[PDB]
C-alpha cells in the first residue's frame, strides 16, 4: 500500500520517481522503482570526494590547485571566486558537496589520474565497493544535458544507497576521514527543500542532492532518528516526459521522504 | 497496514492508543481505537474557552475576578502570581490554553455556572455542538486521579476531533473569536515534544495537550499541509498496566504523529 | 560617537539601556551605563549553574529531585512535565539555561543551600569571583515584580560580563564543566532574537536571556569573530516609564548588537 | 570615528578601500575615498542590463541570439553550456547577473550598438542618468587587465552607488522592469561571502559583485533594515601594491559591510 502512495505522488507531480532505503536490524528494506536507471547528476560528488579521500593520506587536503578562467565551463560558484587566490583540496571537497560546485567536481577527478579525465579510476573505485550497476563516462556539465534512455552516467536507488551506507556507516573510511564526509554533508546548503523538509526536525539528517534538466531530481542522505537510529535513504525523480526544458519539482522529493519517515515511525 | 503499525508502538511503549483524524475532500479518515473512551486531562481546556466565548459577549473579558491562595488546587504557575491582583476572563483563557494553567479552568468553569462547579453546563455546551459521549464530571485536580474503565470525565479520539474541527474550521464560532482561539493554540508552550514533534517543520501546527496518571497523555491539534490544506489530529494514549503512577510517553503521541504525516503526504 | 548611537536607540525605543564589552589583547572595553543598576531577571542562571558546577563533584548531576504541583509557582515549561517523574540536577541546569525553567531555577538555588532560599548561598559563589556589586535576595516570580530604584536583584552590565568572561574564557571552572556550560548556552532557545540577530551569521554566539516588567530584557552573550576571536557582550535595557506593564522590545537589543559588531569589525 | 575604522581595515588587508552610502530622510552619507576611481570588474552588468531594459519594449527578452564556440572569451558558466542552443535576450540577462557571465555581457554590449562593441551606447546610458564620471572602454575579459592608474574602465563609489540608487529605488525604470532587476540581484549566486556576510540575517540584501587582478574586488548593494528601510552600499577594493598577481579579499568586503551596518542600526 506504500506502493500505492508513490504512485499517487507521481501521479500528481507528473514524474517517475525512484526509493530505496536498505533494510536493518530492525527493518525491512523498502523498494520502489528500486533497481530502475536514473540520472546521477551531482548525486555522484559524495562518493568522489570519498574517492578522493580514499586514495591519498589526510594532509593531502592542503595542496592548493591552480586553474585558469576556462576551466570554468560548469556552473561554479566557488571556483569562480577563488580563480586568483587558488583551492586546497580541502576546500574543493567541502564546495562540490556544500555548494554542488560543477568545476571543483572535474578538478577532483583529475586529482583521481586515470583516463576519462578519472572518470575511469572513479568507475573503478564504485566497483571496490561492489557496484557493478553504476556508469560515468563525461563530466561537468556535459554529463547533465545527455538524453533520456542513454544509459551512460546512471545509477539506480538500490545501487547508490548501498554506496552511501558502506561510506557512512560502514567501515569503507578511517573514522577521521568518514567524520570530515559527514561534517560537509551536514551542512550541505542545497538540500533544504527536499529530503530534510519531508522529516521532522528531531530527526537528523544529512543530504547531497541532484538536479538537471528533463526535471532531474535526487536526494541521497542518511538520518538518524530521535534516539540515534541511522538509515539511508535514496530519492530519484525525473520529468523526461516534459522534455528536456521540464522544471524538477523538489515538493515532490519532501513528500516521499514524509512517507518513509513514517514506516520508519 | 496503517493498523499494525499503530498496535506495534502500543506494543514498544506498553500502552493503549487511540487516533482519529476525520475525512476530507480527498481523504478517508483514520480510526484506530477513535470510539474508545480515554480520560480528557487538560484537553477539554479547548472547548472549555469557545464554551464561555459563545456564552458571553466580545467585552466580557475584561471582567476581572478574584480568588484565595487556597483556591489553587492545581498546578496553576499564572494563577499563583495574581492572587491578590485577580485576573480578567481573557487573562484567564490566555493561560488555560497556553500553559494548561489548572486553576483558571476552575475558574471558567465557574463562570459557566450550574451544579458540579460548572461541568453540566459545559457538558451542556459539548451537545450543542452535537457531542453526545463526552462528559464532565469532576474539576481540577480530582478529575485526573479517576481510575480506568469509570467513564467519567472521558471522551472518545473520534468525539474531540469533530469538535476542534467544528470550532477551529468550522462556523460553531463568529470569525473575531474564532481567531483568538486559534491565536491561542498557535502559541501554546506545552506541546512541543508531541504532534508539533511528528510533522514536518513546513506544517503548520496548533496544539492543546492533556497528562495525567496511568501514563495518561493526549494531544488534540489542527495541522496545515505545506499548501495549507488542514486536517483535525486527535491522539490520546494511556498506561493502566503499569498502574497509578505509570509515567506517560510523550514519544508515543510523536511516533505516531510521524505515521499520520505520511498518510498525509 | 557610539555613545550618540546608543542614545539614539534609547530615544527611538523609550527605554534606557546598558552595554559592556571587555577590552581585549587588541581592542578597549565598550562602556554606556556599564557601571549602573539594571534587573537581573533570568540572566543570573548562567553563574547559578556555575555554582551548583562549581559546590559539587560531576557526578551529582545524575541525583534525582522529586517535587510537587504546587512547586511549580513560576513558569516551568519541563518542569511542569516531569512532576511524575523528578529531573536530575543535570536536567535541571540543561533547562534553567536552555528554557530559562522558573521552578529548576529555585530548585538549585535549594541545592546551594542556606538561609533566602541559597539565594545568600550564590550571593557568596559571586564574591568568589571578585563581584562586589551584583545583589540577589527573592526567587522567581517575586524578584520579577520588583519595583524600579529597588536595588535589590540587581546588577551592572560591566559586573555580569566580567563574570560571564571568567566562567566561559578565564579558568573559573575546570574544561569538563566549562564544556558543559558552553554546550547548554550554545543550545540556548530563548535567544534568537535578541544579541543573536544583531551579529551576522558567520559569527558564533551563545547567549542566556532575561526578561520581566517594566519592558525588562536583558542579553550576556559570548561571541567569536570569524577567525575565533572570542569576546563578551553584555546588554540590559528597560523601560520603568511606561510603568508595571510595559513591553520589552527585544529589537532594541538586536539594534545594540550590530553597533557593537561594528566596532569590532 | 568610522574613518579611523576603514584606515584601520586598509591596513589589515593591505588594501586600498572605497566606500559610499547615500544620505536618506534620517541619515547623513557615509564617504571613504568615495570619490576615487576603481576598476568597475563585473559590476558594471548590473545598469547594463538596465540599460537593455531601457532601449528595447518588454517582449524584446524574447529575441534569441545564437553565438559560436570562439565567441567564448571570458569566463561563461552558462554560456558555455548553451552554445548549441543559443540564448534569449531574457536568459542572457539573468545570466550576467546571477552568474556573473562574461560572454552574455558581451552580447548585450552588442545588442546596445555602437563602436566600443557598444561601450559607447552603454556610457552613454550612464550619462542619461547624470553619472559623468564612469566610463568604459574594453570588454570581458581584456577590461579586468589594464593597469592601476589607467582610467579606462572605471567608476567611483560615489556614482555608482548614485545609479543604483535610481535603478531600484528611484524611478529610473518602470515598474514591471525595475521588478525583474531587483528579481535578478536578489538572486546573486556570486556574493555570498562578501557585503551579504556582513550584514545581519533579519536585513534583507540584494548585491552584484565584481573582481579582478590587482586584488579587485567591489560588491553592490541595495539592503532592506528588519523594518523595511532602504539603503544603497557600494564597497570596492584594490590592491595594486602587490602588484598584478594580487589576490582579492572578500574579507576586507564583508568587514566594512558591518561597520556600515553598525552606524545604520
Ligand atoms: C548537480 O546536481 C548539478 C549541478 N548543476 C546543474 C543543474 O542543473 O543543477 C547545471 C546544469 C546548472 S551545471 O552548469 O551543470
Ligand atoms: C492537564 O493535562 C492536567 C494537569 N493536571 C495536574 C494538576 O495539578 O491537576 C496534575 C499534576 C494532576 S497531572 O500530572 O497533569
Ligand atoms: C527570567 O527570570 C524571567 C522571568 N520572568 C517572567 C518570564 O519571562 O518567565 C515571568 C514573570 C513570566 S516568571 O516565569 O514568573
Ligand atoms: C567580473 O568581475 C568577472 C570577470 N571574470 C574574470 C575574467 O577572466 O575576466 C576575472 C578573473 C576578472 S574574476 O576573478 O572572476
Amino acid at each position: 500500500d506504500l506502493a500505492d502512495r508513490f504512485a499517487e505522488l507521481e501521479r500528481r507531480y507528473d514524474a517517475r520517481l525512484g526509493v530505496y532505503v536498505p533494510a536493518t536490524g530492525t527493518t525491512a528494506a523498502i523498494e520502489y522503482r528500486a533497481d530502475e536507471r536514473f540520472a546521477f547528476c551531482s548525486t555522484f560528488k559524495a562518493p568522489l570526494v570519498a574517492a578522493v579521500l580514499h586514495q591519498n593520506p589526510l594532509t593531502h587536503l592542503d595542496k592548493l590547485i591552480t586553474y585558469t578562467s576556462d576551466d570554468i565551463r560548469s556552473i561554479s560558484p566557488v571556483a569562480q571566486q577563488h580563480v586568483q587566490t587558488g583551492m586546497t583540496i580541502g576546500q574543493l571537497c567541502d564546495a562540490a558537496i556544500r555548494y554542488s560546485d560543477g568545476t571543483a567536481a572535474n578538478l577532483l577527478l583529475a586529482d583521481l589520474g586515470g583516463p576519462g579525465g578519472g572518470t575511469a579510476a572513479f568507475t573503478g573505485y564504485l566497483r571496490s565497493l561492489g557496484d557493478t550497476v553504476s556508469r560515468l563516462d563525461a563530466e561537468e556539465p556535459e554529463l547533465n544535458r545527455d538524453p533520456p534512455g542513454d544509459e551512460r552516467d546512471t545509477t539506480t536507488p538500490h545501487a547508490i544507497a548501498l554506496v552511501l551506507q558502506q561510506l557512512v556507516l560502514g567501515n569503507a573510511l578511517p573514522p577521521d576521514k568518514r567524520a570530515l564526509l559527514t561534517d560537509w554533508m551536514a551542512r550541505n546548503t542545497t538540500g533544504a527543500k527536499r529530503i530534510r523538509a519531508g522529516f521532522p526536525a528531531d530527526w537528523k539528517v544529512i543530504d547531497k542532492t541532484g538536479t538537471g534538466d528533463y526535471g532531474r531530481a535526487n536526494d541521497i542522505a542518511v538520518v538518524w532518528s530521535p534516539t540515534g537510529v541511522p538509515y539511508v535513504v535514496a530519492v530519484m525523480s525525473d520529468r523526461a516526459g516534459g522534455g528536456y526544458d521540464a522544471e524538477p519539482r523538489e515538493a515532490l522529493l519532501a513528500e516521499a521522504a514524509t512517507c518513509v519517515a513514517g514506516v520508519l515511525a
